[PDB]
């Protein structure tokens, strides 16, 4: 969506499938790729992490903050958002 | 701790653990069970995240997690400082 890739601070924005696989992006096909499979992996844990935790809790959304930018994931597929830091 | 308290104290926070490189607690505001529940879960997690940074751009460094779940919200900050609230 160009409403959301346009915000202030965003740099680009991803939907992943199910197994990970890109079905929709804002971004070059390099830096999707730098991002998809790689985040892929680290949302299944989060989702895995909380109900490890509390079998019957849901993840619903997650922001990592690095020095050099921000990312951020809803589930619903995955979006993914990554834009500079907050 | 007095700086601990005052976060424990801030509306919607549960709990605050600190744990160390190996993911063992070496400070809790919470239950010695409620610690166990989160600290083990939550160190593998932590090297997740904090490898997934550096797989995807190997000259950055996490620096802020924050987890939001139905029931409750996580934030972790690199030791690891731990803080449990709602959401
Ligand atoms: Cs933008």
């Amino acid at each position: 969506l160009k409403r959301l890739q346009s915000q202030k601070g965003v740099q680009g924005i991803i939907v992943v499938n199910t197994e990970g696989i890109p079905i929709k992006s804002t971004m070059d096909n390099p830096t999707t790729t730098q991002y998809a499979s790689l985040m892929h992996s680290f949302i299944l844990k989060a989702r895995s992490t909380v109900r490890d935790i509390d079998p019957q809790n849901d993840l619903t959304f997650l922001r990592i903050r690095s020095k050099k930018n921000e990312i951020m994931v809803a589930p619903d597929y995955f979006l993914i958002v990554i834009q500079n830091p907050t």
